[PDB]
């Protein structure tokens, strides 16, 4: 829904990529989020220590959350629009418990599109990153909509 097939096509061809190997887009995604938008670390007390990328890379525990946001994101893209029950979960511990803004999903959606970028840059196109991008701004709609039904002013 909202993307055509063909465009929901092109976003899980791209997130069979990722899919072979999450743990290291997770890593790249984290780490793109935080050196281009510092203030995000405000809200991951354990990470604010972490001096460099090095240190950042060499992290296991931020690797291992990585993996936890990207395992999600894939099941949600996966069901291609039809995530209710997907998101339900995750709009509450993210309104509620870490109260993260619209802007910062918007802040690692761009992480998102840029890591796919940079790591696959021949087989990433103009197409791709449309849609792609079509569906992470659908998620964060619906996340906002839920974000209004809580109560949370994201
Ligand atoms: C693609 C967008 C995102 C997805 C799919 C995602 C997913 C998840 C999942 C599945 C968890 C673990 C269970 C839970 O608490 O719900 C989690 C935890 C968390 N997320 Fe997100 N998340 C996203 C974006 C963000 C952003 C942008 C921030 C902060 C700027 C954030 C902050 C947190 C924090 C603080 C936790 C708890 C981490 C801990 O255990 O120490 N999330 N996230």
């Amino acid at each position: 829904m909202v993307l055509s097939e063909g465009e929901w096509q092109l976003v899980l061809h791209v997130w069979a990529k990722v899919e072979a190997d999450i743990a290291g887009h997770g890593q790249d995604i984290l780490i793109r989020l935080f050196k281009h938008h510092p203030e995000t670390l405000e809200k991951f007390d354990r990470f604010k220590h972490l001096k460099s990328e090095a240190e950042m890379k060499a992290s296991e525990d931020l690797k291992k959350h990585g993996v936890t946001v990207l395992t999600a994101l894939g099941a949600i893209l996966k069901k291609k629009g039809h995530h209710e029950a997907e998101l339900k979960p995750l709009a509450q511990s993210h309104a509620t418990k870490h109260k993260i803004p619209i802007k910062y999903l918007e802040f690692i959606s761009e992480a998102i599109i840029h890591v796919l970028h940079s790591r696959h840059p021949a087989d990433f196109g103009a197409d791709a990153q449309g849609a792609m991008s079509k569906a992470l701004e659908l998620f964060r709609k619906d996340i906002a909509a839920k974000y209004k039904e809580l109560g949370y002013q994201g």
